[PDB]
């Protein structure tokens, strides 16, 4: 019993984080196979941000100015190219610490553990989701750039994200691992602005089926509604609309729980017009919609 | 910027993670140098749980009725002896793996990251805090048991908690390294009920100085109070004594944000006395206590 927002184990991504330098400026990479992963902005002085050519100012680059350190040993630079908004350094070396591994872009509302990293040295571990609007809620301090968000299938590491940018609202853009920012966002100092944060409502439902599994269950109530009902709601509060797809998605916690979703839904309705009255659910006072469906069947099934 | 429940990094301790089975119970032991950590109550059956003599029960035990496994290789235990509720087994193989390392027994308020695990295998990292009821409020399920909270010192795991007890309201129990229980609670199957959990007041102070580091500055008021004033109110919301110790552990926070602890505490005081009003700080609806001084500091300066 218990519900906690839980990372993925962060080991076989530790084994990944390397220190790229580049002039003056450090940040983290990721080293798979023989090839170094980082943010392209590694080039630049943080003068070069306001309106950076990239293509220019790698011409002025040689193999030899990246300075690419794993642990205390330096790496031997071969080769480098620019994919997107990503860095790729070939090295003589390939990492004998890659786990199997793939890259992948996620959708919005779906969950990751971000490394949190400095210098290529790991800080910490905590988990996100990208949010409806290509933002994450991270947190990220200066040298930063670099930390990847990824899940864990079994024993393959699905990289999804690397950290690029603090928006000036203080929230977090960044990269698939081919280097293509998730929303509008480009590497660039600049007025950009985040869109509306909505609410991941089939996570929030998700995560209203981990309070009924673990025991709270004050919020579950008399009533039901309809897809089309329900989403009336959802738009006034800012919820992303419920599919018949996330509905499906749903289906095995419903099934464990033997609450119907759109009870459920009736339910979260309820919480949405009348708030939680001081009360709580799993500890938290607001709607959590940082845990997928996959995610509450791992955590109350104890997958490894 | 931006404010994350960061576990440390979990490589050094996934590292150390191995599945002991003792007949038909099996749970996860700590792996360090020769000698294999584990819940005692591993040689117990759930018929034993209800009145188990330990000592007894072992005497009928040898060190081939303890299957050790590695990832996939047996280890071969030489040795077994009971210290308080752990069994250390001693093994023919030092592991490969052991971090520097050291086992301290924690003070209620102290936070500490637990690796949940379960046959040996890593499932999820999670930040905690031992709760002044001498509670964790985990996340785990049958098998978890053996799973371990520690602390990093850059390259030094501290050990502090090995999880042993579900109690019946669904919160954990369980011992130091030295396999001493953390509050009154026994490795039986009887009424234990736990006391107050009471709010660490300090980490929220810490808290609410992560919060005007990071920008939400909503709460700050224009008045100040005293240890004694705050403590009234402090006491009639079931908030732990704030000591002079609190507010010393507290300067270098208050030092930062120009905020005297006082100041910060008749800010927590308006907070306790008329709620947030729908609002939040740092995405959160209520005050959270799960972040130490030190934890703040350490988010906020990016210690790896
Ligand atoms: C993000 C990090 O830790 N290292 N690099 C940086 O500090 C910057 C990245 C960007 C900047 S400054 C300006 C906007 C574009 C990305
Ligand atoms: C905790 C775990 O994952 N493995 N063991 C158990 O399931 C039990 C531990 C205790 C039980 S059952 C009864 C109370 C004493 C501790």
């Amino acid at each position: 019993s218990g519900f906690r927002k839980m990372a993925f184990p962060s080991g076989k991504v530790e084994g990944c984080m390397v220190q790229v330098t580049c002039g003056t400026t450090t940040l983290n990479g990721l080293w798979l196979d023989d090839v170094v992963y980082c943010p392209r902005h590694v080039i630049c002085t943080s003068e070069d941000m306001l309106n950076p050519n990239y293509e220019d100012l790698l011409i002025r680059k040689s193999n030899h100015n990246f300075l690419v350190q794993a642990g205390n040993v330096q790496l031997r630079v071969i080769g480098h190219s620019m994919q997107n908004c990503v860095l790729k350094l070939k090295v003589d070396t390939a990492n004998p610490k890659t786990p199997k591994y793939k890259f992948v872009r996620i959708q919005p509302g779906q969950t990751f553990s971000v490394l949190a990293c400095y210098n290529g040295s790991p800080s910490g571990v905590y988990q996100c989701a990208m949010r409806p609007n290509f933002t994450i809620k991270g947190s990220f301090l200066n040298g930063s750039c670099g930390s990847v968000g990824f899940n864990i299938d079994y024993d393959c590491v699905s990289f999804c994200y690397m950290h690029h940018m603090e928006l000036p609202t203080g929230v977090h853009a960044g990269t698939d691992l081919e280097g293509n920012f998730y929303g509008p966002f480009v590497d660039r100092q600049t007025a950009q602005a985040a869109g509306t944060d909505t609410t991941i409502t089939v996570n929030v439902l998700a995560w209203l089926y981990a309070a009924v599994i673990n025991g709270d269950r004050w919020f579950l109530n008399r009533f039901t509604t309809t897809l089309n009902d329900f989403n009336l709601v959802a738009m006034k509060y800012n919820y992303e609309p419920l599919t018949q797809d996330h509905v499906d998605i749903l289906g095995p916690l419903s099934a464990q729980t033997g609450i119907a979703v759109l009870d459920m839904c009736a339910s979260l309705k309820e919480l949405l017009q009348n708030g939680m009255n001081g009360r709580t659910i799993l500890g938290s006072a607001l709607l959590e919609d940082e845990f997928t469906p996959f995610d509450v069947v791992r955590q109350c099934s104890g997958v490894t």
